[PDB]
């Protein structure tokens, strides 16, 4: 039952270590959906947005045989390693906005979405245009590089009384190298573009 | 005694497992009961709520015997499990007001109802007219489809006279939806409060 | 000494278990003492006060012979059982501005007094006036009714001249604190709380 | 070496219990040095400041000898006890914006000195003028008395203030008092704070 | 393997103990990366900052042999200890905006830089102009005096700066600063940083 399999998962999953499989990279996929844009500033260039971050990923020490057993649990993201994603634009602290749990599939894939207010720093000239404004957003590893942490890509749901609507949404993956360091980052560019309501 | 309760409660209650007994879901109960609306903006369709979010479920790993006990018990709700509900158009953290904890009766029927301000996106349009706005709040389970949890409604009664703002219905209906991504249905109340300045 | 009685306390007392004796309901006092009005706005009926919150009650598992030892202690809120009390018209979290800290008297008394910034729905009218504002705070235990815990002024009236800071935008024209026992539709019992009513007015 | 410091003031510190030796107080110091006033509003009579809250007093069961060992250690807080110290006029939280660590030496003698942002209740009149507002905070321990907790002052000050506020700081004096309540027969005692500041 | 390294980590790191190497001092390498202007106020004087602070450090006792094994991990901070680092002006608390890991070399050398937004006190006039303002920034340990802690800087600092923000950066220096104050006979290190920018 559900208590043998967090049981065995509290013993097994470490939550500080990375589940790199034969040394290759964890490959974690992330998407953003987005449900609101709540506040638009054309001067300073911000842009206050909540989104569901999709994240999933593989973690076989989670993993269990499910024949007479659930082969799904909800689970606590304490328990579990968990991605260190951050949008590296962003200037306010992810604000999440919903229950901070994980959903673990006993072959041991991981989904865990929250619902996520934040600020981000991005272009938002021609948000009062019909052509928009596009603003992108990179979400990656802050720590781990393209060895450790692959990150790849994978409007429903969108909010009606928004004072914006979205033209379209491209999720596009990126690479980032830098002086100090040998190794590329990867990220999702995540390009909104979106105009003010008519 | 309560102390003998409270024990035994700490014994028996795993906060991170669900519930489900014979493999049926948790049936939980939830209804709104408004007590302030105190901010309300429709140029961008966002109000500021305070509301008692009067949950109920059963937890059978709680019950005791109450021949020579009391039959209630005031309980943290750290010591519990609690259905991971979400408001699924709201824009800020829940914020709790009153002291988190829950009411368990001998039967292990748990009554929670924390009051709760919350800010959430919704239509505001007609707010300073007589047939009022209609702000719908979805609260539903965030990681729980239907064959875990299901989710039932059970308001001026405990509204401000002090407001700014009055009551003019509330209905309560519940859905289940069923999506893209996913095989399974998941359930949630929506409430509808049509309100409208004095 | 006061680690040993500290240390003693811990080995009896629960947090989380209501300290009621003989089936009887616990004897909180709680009273408000008002040391600033903050903001005031007559429109939205809205008030944010700051308060020191008295609150006593008894808790003989505490109890300790002090003919040998200090009569009072101080201890983490964190090691004792303290009533739920909230206010029904609350808008906002209580913000604790002091240590968390109770006084624990030889005898099982415990003093809790934090100072609480918090924001209220109340009535603001009058408060440019002369007969001034009255704004009513309720306080009550939110989860126990009046057989597990009854709730008190300690004493009703005063002017509050004592705390009110002398420097705020208002004045304490009055400060009454009366017991109530009030009830709601779903529920067959009855909840204490007391009923604060604040007469201030802008000078 | 400085773990089995560490370890030492954890086995022995209790960071619940007040350390006063045969019942005679905790004689705590406290000193406010100035470092910014950043808002200030003289119709609410509200002053937002930020400040260094030199805080020492003596825990000598924490003592060592440290002949060949350090003579001092960076602890954080809670492994010790602290006084309970809170500002009678504070009508904001205490906003803590260093790290939470006291330095203990040898003998048991502690400092902590977090700097602080609070917001004040206090009188604010003259502020545009140039005698000056005169703004007095008034700190001491919260639930303990004069035989458990005595409070005495440690200047300008101006020599940590900032340059880039808008104010400036004309005089800073710390006295000592210790004042009753009518329900209580005890006294608590406290550092009133004075500071004569103006706008520039 | 990873978790043997983590497991050993835990093992023999001492979070609450600063890390010597005899009796010479732990040198801290400092660095702001300066992301974004967000707020500036002429009149108040005070900004609004978003900075990457890359700091780096050596912790033997995290060293492991990584002869068939992996020469880096990422780490909680809080299995870690760190240098407890203050911003001098600073009027906020620093909001990390990233998740709070450090990266740990098998030589035990650890760098931690999470992305901070904080609000400062310092000289924002001639912001307006071509000569920019000129912004400046002291960091150091709050509680470990030089003999404990060294700060120095590293040697780019404004070349991930937003494109997209209201203001841009003409300049970025950092310099080493030594202070020794009245109180105290021991001085303490800090890095002096200056933000020289400017309204587009
Ligand atoms: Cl100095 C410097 C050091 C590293 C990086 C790389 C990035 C941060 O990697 C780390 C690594 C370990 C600890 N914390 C951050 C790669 C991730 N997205 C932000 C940049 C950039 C710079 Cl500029
Ligand atoms: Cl993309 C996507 C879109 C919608 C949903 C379904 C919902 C979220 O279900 C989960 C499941 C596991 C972890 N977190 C959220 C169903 C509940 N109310 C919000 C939607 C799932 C996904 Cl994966
Ligand atoms: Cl619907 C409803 C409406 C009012 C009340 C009574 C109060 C809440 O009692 C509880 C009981 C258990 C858990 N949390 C609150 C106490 C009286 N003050 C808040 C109202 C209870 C319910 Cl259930
Ligand atoms: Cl009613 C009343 C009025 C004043 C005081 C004295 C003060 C609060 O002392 C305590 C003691 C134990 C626990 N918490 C607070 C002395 C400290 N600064 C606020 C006042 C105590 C009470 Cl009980
Ligand atoms: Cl009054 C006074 C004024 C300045 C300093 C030195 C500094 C603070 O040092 C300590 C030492 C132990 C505990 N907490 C702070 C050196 C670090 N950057 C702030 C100043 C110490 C004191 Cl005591």
């Amino acid at each position: 039952d559900r208590a043998d399999i967090l049981y065995n998962i509290r013993q097994t999953s470490r939550p500080d270590v990375i589940p790199t499989q034969r040394d290759r990279p964890v490959a974690v996929s992330v998407s953003l959906k987005f449900i609101n844009i709540l506040e638009v500033n054309e001067i300073t260039n911000e842009v206050d947005v909540v989104f569901w971050q999709q994240t999933t990923w593989s973690d076989r020490t989670l993993a269990w045989n499910s024949s007479h057993s659930p082969d799904q649990v909800s689970v606590p993201i304490s328990s579990l390693w968990v991605p260190d994603l951050a949008a590296y634009n962003a200037i306010s602290k992810p604000e999440v906005l919903t229950p901070q749990l994980a959903r673990v599939v006993s072959d041991g894939e991981v989904l865990y979405m929250p619902s996520i207010r934040q600020r981000f720093s991005c272009d938002v000239s021609g948000v009062d245009t019909e052509s928009g404004a596009t603003c992108r957003i990179k979400i990656g590893s802050w720590t781990h590089h393209s060895r450790e942490i692959s990150v790849d890509p994978t409007s429903e749901y969108f909010s009606q009384y928004s004072r914006f609507e979205i033209l379209d949404v491209t999720q596009k993956k990126n690479s980032v190298t830098y002086s100090c360091c040998p190794e590329a980052y990867e990220d999702v560019e995540v390009s909104l573009n979106f105009r003010k309501k008519g």
